[PDB]
């Protein structure tokens, strides 16, 4: 009834028109940067979300917002990889992690090399802004509800011409003999990263060995050939390291002055959708980004933090995908909480598009906010968003950003 | 593209990018003019589509090539829902992006407080638009469309209706026009002085039986009204300097004729024809349209308000005939664009609805902006922000005291 009222709604424009005078750009650098990657969480997936959060809440869907629609600044993203029309989240990764775009089903690597061919990956490898973050001295961190070694997560540290490529037991013999690396050993061996937190544990570990949740089944055991163990192997890397399988050994772990890098693997694969999730044994992507900030943000020289809600387009009966996409909204405002505005630049994309009363390709939106979030403007094209971050941070190729440093 | 495989390709590409959104300034003054470009179920999937065929049908590869709504520097996402449905219609939403408050389905220049056709619902419950605003501010005001211009989308100008179908007399209950409801056609000559009206509908203006100019031997493309009136020759008699024209070279014309101050053009007894079927020597395209009006439109000192429509976007979605109208709409903002200076105009481009390999509905559309207060439209915003936004740029009623200082 209210809504029928024209004072009712020219109200609520003048409310808007009030947060658009305000809106001020924040000129110093980020001491702080944050990437939410939503999969698949396109302009239709946004709208759906939207309404059922709406109606979770008791309200009735379009008129509430999200947490996303509380970020300042907006731009559209064009998401092709050089040799598809259609992108895949692989090729989409090199694009908003690296700041190149790339063909499809390859991580880490320039358009000069090929999908399935080993010897095309050698001088074509290019770095991530989470592998530049950490060379200036900044603490890393990749956050998935997917597997540590999917596509997305493993754009900030692999570089690989076949996104399979999980483990050895993934790879033909052909490319073993020519030098190519699966991607649960990039992981531990590429670079130093200070937090991991996601699935894959069967990536992990020897043929049988038995998975610590399902040890009765074989289907979840570790499937590696080349007998390593690759958690023992990162742990061993410095001191103060941590591995945790389960929620109650993560909230110790978040709270202990002696662990300074993490590894939480909570699944053998992907981790379970939200709504089936055991609230004791597994920890929910919100309490994964919590964990991540409070370990991240004892650096002074300031962090880097990849967070993906991966399982979106997975779901997509859609209840399961818009459930996963309300969790992910719930992990941004959880950030938003832990975080300052004026030391945090935090961006919120998708890496491609899914394919009543009150067909890929598409552009995508992203969203903005803190320090230099105002250059997130217009129609750009996706590898813009790891410049726009790389340029905010003050890390290579924009050592030479000339910005102020944030307060404190 | 082997330019493409050189990572220092896509390095320097996102360098330009970088440099062109730090030399990105705010133009702190209010607007002279206000343009809105309305593309008709334009919706994200549609404009990444158009791009795609523009940059081919210029030997390029797609995606890669911009379109002229491309280089606007403000974006945003616009939730398009009406008061009473979560997947609306075009003229619901027309009240919200050209009024500044939400409607319900089917209703035109009406409060959500009216109810679909009821006629006595519509009287206290009118909104009023922002061209009606600039019009009573001495702006000159313009409607530009390739649909009928009763079609809903324009008809949100200058309309109030509890029935987006009435179109003229004929198409109205009987106890309707008793209650004192008038068609939208009638509206059209009579609501509000209209400077410039270029677009289809012919048919709607005529008594019933007058032959149409281009079709005479079609009964179908006769005049239809009922009560003997001639709405163009009501229209032509409200001032002196008025114009009449039905085709290209009659346009041509008076858009050179000094002595020509108010146009109307009515090209098609309904919808105008798809840019790929039509005539080019009788029909004029809609970038010619807009050159027509925005040159009529400028020689006020006060400014204008220019409405342009490209309105058979979703009408023709083979997507081939969709794609082409989007293809000619992103011309005639390039055109606007030349004619124009971002100084003192605000440009706004939209949608009033979504549509519903090698190199549903209701979903939020994109809102692009260039020129004075272009920097306030940013984030995710209701669909009726759109007209007070040019509202408040214009400062135009209810922001007479905006505070802006003149272009
Ligand atoms: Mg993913
Ligand atoms: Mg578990
Ligand atoms: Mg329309
Ligand atoms: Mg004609």
């Amino acid at each position: 009834v209210e809504e029928e009222n024209p004072v009712f709604w020219n109200q609520k424009a003048k409310e808007a028109l009030d947060v658009a005078k305000k809106l001020q750009p924040i000129q110093t650098s980020a001491k702080n940067l944050i990437l939410f990657l939503g999969d698949g969480m396109g302009v239709p997936t946004v709208t759906a979300t939207r309404i059922l959060k709406g109606q979770l809440g008791g309200h009735l869907g379009p008129e509430t917002p999200l947490a996303m629609d509380h970020f300042p600044f907006t731009a559209l993203s064009k998401t092709y990889n050089v040799d598809r029309q259609v992108p895949d989240s692989a090729g989409t990764a090199t694009a908003y992690l690296c700041g190149v775009k790339a063909n499809y089903k390859t991580i880490g690597v320039s358009a000069a090399a090929r999908f399935n061919q080993c010897n095309s990956t050698f001088g074509n490898e290019v770095f991530s802004v989470m592998h530049r973050a950490k060379k200036a001295g900044k603490s890393v961190g990749v956050v998935t509800t997917t597997r540590v070694q999917h596509a997305s997560p493993a754009g900030t540290y692999a570089h690989t011409v076949n996104r399979d490529w999980y483990s050895d037991a993934d790879m033909p013999s052909s490319a073993l003999q020519e030098g190519c690396k699966d991607i649960a050993t990039q992981l531990i061996s590429n670079m130093d990263i200070d937090v991991i937190l996601g699935g894959g544990r069967k990536f992990m570990f020897p043929k049988g060995t038995p998975d610590p949740e399902y040890p009765g089944d074989s289907d979840q055991s570790g499937v590696r050939l080349d007998s390593r163990n690759l958690v023992e192997e990162w742990l061993a890397k410095y001191q103060g390291t941590r591995y945790v399988w389960n929620r109650e050994q993560l909230m110790q772990a978040s709270q202990d002055p002696a662990v300074t890098r993490l590894m939480g693997l909570f699944e053998p694969t992907e981790m379970k959708y939200d709504v089936n999730r055991n609230a004791s044994a597994d920890p929910s992507l919100a309490e994964m980004t919590e964990v991540a900030v409070r370990l991240l943000s004892r650096n002074p020289q300031g962090f880097y933090l990849f967070v993906e809600g991966g399982r979106i387009d997975q779901g997509h009966t859609a209840y399961l995908a818009l459930t996963e996409a309300v969790m992910f909204d719930s992990a941004i405002e959880k950030a938003s909480q832990l975080t300052n505005e004026k030391d945090t630049l935090t961006l919120i994309t998708a890496d491609h598009s899914h394919v009543t009363l009150r067909h890929g390709g598409e552009d995508v939106a992203i969203f903005a906010r803190g320090p230099q979030a105002h250059l997130v403007h217009g129609v750009q094209e996706q590898n813009y968003i790891a410049h726009v971050m790389a340029f905010a941070g003050c890390l290579e190729p924009y050592t030479d950003c000339g910005l102020a440093p944030p307060a404190d």
